[PDB]
């Protein structure tokens, strides 16, 4: 009597909802597709790969859409011997773990807070004096209330042997730049800075890129151990075309075009961190100092075959895609105060924008995006067009906590700060708002960044600006442009 | 002044995306739906429950469509005692953790790299001749850099006590196989080992189903807590129509035909770990040894209830329901390379592949998909059609990491390997790309396996494959087929 | 066979689409293809040592 009487008991106001009801819950509609199929293939690079080079592969004609793209860099594992027992001791150098340049940085900052005979001190006094120092320093700049000496002084508990590994996420570090090139016309760029940002706001929780491109989380202990032996990274390349099956590149409407991957590797350099100063980093399996020609890369491409007919109707008529193109504004930090000119085209859909420290980058930890002591490097920022506030003055935690709440799958676990102007700027087929930057005769994101921010130890220090602009790729007689 | 040029600003690209816009952002619509209501019903077996036995429920008509089916199982809490203070000793055999028949079939293999006095040495001095006879076989067979033998002794700190414990996700174990049955006819087919795969890749952040199915993610400090209790388990049954409530299994339009579920449990034996080989399990609330008649089900559905003229509609004109279908190649490994013949049938979807050492289920670690020393098991695989490639050779991260994060909403924390001709497998509505089985003279799969893998401790290791196929359920006069 | 003594004998394999091509082999008895030192001795597969 219950159940029927609530489908009986509808007025006026029901009538919008379920009157001429289209749909129903206790039926299945499904609809009929065309017939198309998968493959994936591994193509080498059509010029060598090696580390500090730039390489580029043409993409081959293996099926009628490209879909998803994956570089496989397979790395040496890594072995270490001391210089002394090395018939050729001369290599490139690494950062090292005992000349640790991050936590010196720190400590130049701490220093005029030491109160007592600290060049004379034990190392334990030592210690102790930084730790009673870093809470002066915190009380002054920030009206912070003391922690317990002992609650600073974490001990990560270091192996007692010697070692070398990858830095953290290299899979990311090692491309320093990406360039999808289409009949010599650059269609979209990536940056290894950019790839990081990405996964840590568009990164969907179960399908982090974790093991895919050698990302621990900041375990030095995980790293050491995936770095003794060959270790092989899948690295997606998130140009629009691997967003969505709909956005899929039609190399068929193209046929006139080379299709390019072009990629900036990183500096071996920049790529190795080991425990001591004195160690040369050996290819594990080889035995011989690791080299910039032990770099081995290759591209992974997903090609559609579609039915003739499909095939046939898109050769005829591929008409545009809506893209996504990316745009960067990098800067070297020596203030506290930092204003960057955004000089960007287009319809902007968002912009990322977090700093590096130089002693972060220095001590190879590419990705810390952290100020002084791991604190967050912005107090504020505004966001101004023609010298108006578009953003008003915002904390830290507002660009990067609430706007990534907003607008992204995932919070960032680092210092990334993001503002989207789209409701939605991870739907890559339904345009949701955008500002045009080719329409705003300034637009200025000015900062306010910690205390002592890219002074002494951190003069340049490094501000990326990352923004995501529309764009129109069109295909006509079988060219694309 | 700026945000009506913006709005001023557009041109003939504009037009392809913003003219006659049929949708606004700052007006909500809604539809309408017809009236409906879930009930969750409990239901016993229709005949008895027990270990190692097969069961079956005729499931009820309570209302007019199922939706959610849940496999309600009860375990009793565990206790033990010494074989020595029992009056009946004489129970099934338990593995137990002094008697590590995984860890023994590891030490098995690295045997030939053992330098020294091996059998004469004392327990510490064996446990360090492991350790390098482990870096020589790895060095040997991986070019593998040497880990600090300090590393490689990982202590698992066991508590000093007695235990038994239930079987790591052992929901799912307890579920050999089963079966849903409709009119007598078998409709889908699920396993233990294709549960637990489709939960590592199909399972969504923050709703995994770790307490639900007794899973800890390999704590066996947890499984010893909870197995010193009641546990009352809540399996999901992954059926077409638990997938989208537009598939819901209309019962009223299958009203000549009975509902059954079927399922063959584990065997007693296989479900419960022990830390010493001399000890008797026993029931903890009862104080008598654990029996094949301790476990205890039900069947706990969700019903949903019509209103009258949506319940005639479907009654009248249920047609038909687009289904997925699994399909099982079950093999035994006794070599490193190994074809699997895939006789599968319909348009599959995707398949899942994984192996089982021989010794992780002797060990009772059923979902232990590992290799030797817990490396990947997989070196590289390749798919053929009628002898030619399909896809050519990939290494096992390629199938593991890169088709997970193309197709799938998780990567498998475990070594399953995936494979997808659809764009959107868990779209259970939209067929996204099949490869039509049942019109290939020949499917197979062929892996290169680890060195060792099927030799020795491990002949007999297994190889699972589970394939997702197309089929029609259709509904007329009464009956389904 | 035949079709493999010269080109002009080639099988067409095109010309008998409606017949399956078989080949079929009798393998030797594992304790006819080994020749051991002494009656003593266990024959082992070099590589699995069983």
């Amino acid at each position: 009597a219950g159940s029927l009487t609530q489908l009986l008991a509808t007025g006026s106001m029901d009538a919008a909802l379920t009157q001429n009801a289209t749909r129903t819950f206790w039926k299945s509609s499904y609809q009929k597709h065309s017939l198309f199929a998968l493959e994936s293939i591994n193509q080498p690079f059509t010029t060598q790969v090696q580390f500090g080079a730039e390489s580029h592969i043409t993409v081959n004609r293996q099926g009628d859409l490209l879909s998803w793209m994956y570089l496989k860099i397979v790395l040496p594992g890594l072995k270490v011997q001391n210089q002394a027992d090395t018939v050729q001791p001369t290599q490139q150098s690494f950062a090292s773990l005992d000349n640790d340049v991050a936590a010196q940085a720190d400590v130049s900052h701490v220093l005029p807070y030491i109160e007592g005979a600290y060049t004379e001190a034990s190392l334990n006094t030592k210690e102790q004096l930084i730790a009673e120092a870093k809470n002066s320093y915190e009380a002054a700049k920030y009206n912070a209330a003391p922690l317990p000496v002992a609650a600073q002084m974490q001990s990560t508990e270091m192996p007692d042997f010697d070692y070398a590994y990858w830095t953290e996420a290299i899979g990311f570090h090692l491309i320093k730049r990406a360039e999808f090139k289409v009949g010599g016309a650059t269609i979209d760029t990536i940056w290894s800075e950019l790839l990081f940002a990405m996964e840590e706001l568009m990164g969907r929780a179960g399908r982090r890129l974790t093991e895919t491109i050698g990302r621990t989380l900041r375990r030095p202990t995980e790293l050491m151990k995936a770095s003794r032996q060959e270790q092989i990274l899948y690295v997606p390349l998130p140009w629009y075309f691997t967003k969505h099956p709909s956005l899929a590149f039609p190399l068929v409407a193209a046929t006139y075009h080379n299709i390019q991957l072009w990629v900036q590797w990183a500096q071996l350099n920049s790529c190795i961190i080991k425990s001591r100063s004195n160690l040369v980093v050996l290819h594990a399996e080889r035995n011989v100092p690791i080299s910039d020609d032990h770099l081995r890369a290759s591209l992974e491409c997903t090609y559609v075959h579609l039915e003739a007919a499909e095939r046939d109707a898109l050769t005829a008529n591929a008409g545009t895609q809506l893209i996504v193109q990316h745009q960067a504004h990098l800067q070297q930090v020596s203030s506290n105060n930092v204003t960057a000119r955004l000089n960007f085209n287009f319809p902007v859909l968002e912009f990322y924008y977090f700093l590096r420290r130089k002693a972060n980058k220095d001590a190879g930890d590419h990705f810390n995006f952290s100020g002084i002591g791991g604190r967050d490097p912005v107090v504020s920022a505004e966001l101004l067009f023609n010298n108006t506030a578009r953003v008003t003055q915002k904390p830290a935690v507002w660009w990067r906590a609430v706007q990534a709440l907003q607008f992204h799958s995932s919070a960032p676990l680092t210092n990334i700060y993001s503002y989207s102007f789209s409701l939605s700027p991870e739907d890559p087929i339904t345009p949701s708002g955008s500002a045009n930057f080719s329409r705003l005769d300034s637009v200025e994101l000015a900062l306010t960044l910690q205390d002592d921010f890219g002074a002494a130890h951190d003069a340049n220090s490094e501000l990326f600006v990352f923004a995501r602009s529309y764009n129109i790729l069109k295909f006509t007689n079988g060219l694309a442009g």
